[PDB]
């Protein structure tokens, strides 16, 4: 009898927790305890996922949200502390690098509860990025370091992290694609409704702030994307600060010109990658997901985390400086592909983590 | 030209602060604002400092504290973060690592504030310590890490910090009681007031979360202390954790067998420190101390991150297992001395932190 308990606050830690939730749900003497710390509130960045990916309802949900970042974390960590005192887990398990990610270790290291980072190590060498900074301070809050790639074990420990913390288990969205692939099969009608043609369209999503926050990059992205949809059609799930820095900074227009939709559950999703030409994205999981379907992708970033999709010629970075630079470097890129390589393990990274858990 | 705020909570934080405000006073093109985070609250754990150490009054008091590590931490990160917005420094400050020093870091770090860290790369290797935790998280969160000793350093490069962010300049404490000594003298009766001649008794300070929230470990450091001061008066200025837990788990009539008092100031600290026959601590500032006037330390404590003294025979480490063994180690190590070494660098610590802030460059 051990209890895990999980922190997850954001979409991306929902399909994440989706898969290590459905091992541990099925492991003999192991009850899950699962909180929702509220960072994503709407219906289309949270209770889809829990609806389409089977997700047992949280124990808890903090509600906290759309503050800033002292905000949100100062009130995540009394709200998960106050939890995490109540039921007692053997082991805190947090997913990726938001703010719960951090409040959510943060709360556990200081009570003695043993924390595990489920996907350690990822680095974009740039310190100034908030998503970075919580990278660095989980991973050195952990006691064990779910690594998903040789990379981000040598980054880990090149930061002074001992061998016998770090497990390489490969990485867990590329489980849940696996396991909801069906599924996704069988109830997403999205190209109907959408009258798509497989292959007949380019994928896009863009949230980074950095990406977002500055009207110039924002710009150039949205004019490219229009362009390209001049050739082939973008369609686009919108992220909602994406949307609203859009609608601020008067380039809503240039989302009326490609097919832009609200944000789409990870079903949808699913079938809008597998049958896109090419994926156009500024997300950690799409340009991962790109690659499962051997879909060729663009990154809008100077850099990524994930750097064995460039090195396999899967992913090639587009930094946005220029609209019409950006829109040829994305019509190039559709009519190539990368090497025959499989990346992020054999879709057992969850049972990898559930092993190592209940033994250590 | 270039705004530095400086975020406090603790007493060991008001004296490191003390120190480095003071140079920061002298330099030109510097304007400072003090954050007093609320963490220590009680006149002899905060006002007593600013009074005699000469430090002006806080910018801002957010008056947090007395919570878990949850409740402190979070408020005071919210609420600093409310301060940097309005204030928008060029630099924000920590000191040592309480859970004010993380809070201050976090808050800064995420609306792209530079951050130094005083007191940087100290490690216990014990994670269960809070305190080990906050200066972890603290470094890593931190532009410059003004570190103290080279073990410091080592530790920093160790765990991946380059080493162009690292710097040491040595001990802001070495500092303040080299600059504040005379004023000690000049001011302090608490000899005479205790009835205490010069190595004529033995000085204890204890408050560690690991030895107080434990009441058999206490129970142990009580007794043998008790013990102690059957040989040679134990003078012991308590802790209000220290009190209170005492109180709590039925131990306070242990603090009518030795000297107990209410925490002093730094001016009769410096004067209790300098004039005793032996300090026993789990305070690593007060083991530092204990060095800087050549008196022999004990530290009741399974580490120290102060390790430089346990190499000049200086400091003994004797966790709190039995309270025999506690008074023996304590009573053996008051006839011991280390050897002669220059630790902690030339009392211009502070000199050195001004001078990287100033030049570090946009
Ligand atoms: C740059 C960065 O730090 N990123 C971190 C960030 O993730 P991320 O950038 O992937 O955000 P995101 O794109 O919203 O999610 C994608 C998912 O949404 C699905 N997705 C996407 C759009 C959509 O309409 N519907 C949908 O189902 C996709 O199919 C896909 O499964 O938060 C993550 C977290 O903390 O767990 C970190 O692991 C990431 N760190 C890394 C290193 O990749
Ligand atoms: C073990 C640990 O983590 N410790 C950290 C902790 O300090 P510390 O353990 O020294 O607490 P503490 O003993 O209350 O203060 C001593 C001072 O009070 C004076 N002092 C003491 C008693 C008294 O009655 N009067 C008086 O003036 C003394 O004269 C002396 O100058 O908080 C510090 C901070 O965050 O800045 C960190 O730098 C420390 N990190 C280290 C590594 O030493
Ligand atoms: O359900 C949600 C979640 C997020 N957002 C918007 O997206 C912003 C960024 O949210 P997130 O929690 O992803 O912040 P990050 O982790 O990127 O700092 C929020 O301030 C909101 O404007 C929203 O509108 N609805
Ligand atoms: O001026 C003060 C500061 C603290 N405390 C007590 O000491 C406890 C510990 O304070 P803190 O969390 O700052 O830790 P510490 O001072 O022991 O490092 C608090 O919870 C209070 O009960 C107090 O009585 N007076
Ligand atoms: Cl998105
Ligand atoms: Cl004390």
């Amino acid at each position: 009898w051990v209890k895990i308990l999980s922190v997850v606050g954001a979409r991306p830690q929902f399909i994440k927790a989706a898969a290590v939730s459905r091992v541990l749900r099925a492991s003999p003497g192991v009850r899950e305890v699962l909180v929702h710390t509220g960072q994503h509130y709407d219906d289309n960045m949270s209770q889809v996922f829990f609806e389409e990916l089977e997700i047992p309802d949280p124990d808890y949900h903090l509600g906290i949200g759309g503050g800033t970042h002292g905000q949100n974390t100062g009130r995540m960590l009394e709200a998960i502390e106050g939890v995490l005192l109540k039921e007692k887990p053997d082991w805190v398990l947090v997913y990726g690098n938001t703010d719960s990610t951090l409040a959510g270790a943060l709360a556990a290291v200081k009570l003695h509860i043993p924390v595990a980072h489920v996907e350690a190590g990822l680095r974009s060498f740039n310190r100034r990025m908030p998503e970075e900074i919580n990278r660095i301070l989980t991973d050195h809050a952990s006691d064990l370091l779910f690594a998903p790639t040789e990379t981000a074990v040598q980054n880990l420990l090149r930061e002074g992290i001992p061998e016998n913390r770090i497990h390489l288990v490969g990485d867990v969205m590329y489980d849940a694609a696996l396991h909801y692939g069906a599924k996704a099969e069988r109830k997403s009608r999205i190209l109907e409704r959408l009258g798509l043609q497989a292959k007949g369209y380019v994928l896009a999503t863009i949230h980074r702030a950095e990406n977002t926050d500055d009207q110039e990059r924002l710009r150039v992205i949205l004019e490219a994307l229009a362009e390209v949809h001049q050739e082939v059609p973008v369609v686009f799930p919108v992220h909602p600060r994406t949307r609203k820095r859009a609608e601020a900074f008067g380039l809503g227009s240039y989302l009326e010109k490609v097919v832009a939709l609200e944000p789409v559950g990870y079903l949808d999703m699913v079938m809008l990658e597998k049958n896109a030409r090419l994926i156009v994205t500024d997300s950690g999981g799409v340009q991962k997901e790109a690659y499962f379907y051997r879909v060729p992708c663009v990154t809008v970033r100077e850099e990524t985390e994930w750097v064995e999709l460039l090195k396999a010629e899967w992913n090639y970075l587009a930094a946005p400086q220029n609209a019409k630079d950006l829109a040829l470097t994305i019509l190039h890129r559709m009519r190539t592909k990368g090497v025959e390589i499989d990346l992020y393990g054999d879709g057992r990274a969850s049972q990898k983590i559930s092993d190592f858990l209940r033994k250590v």
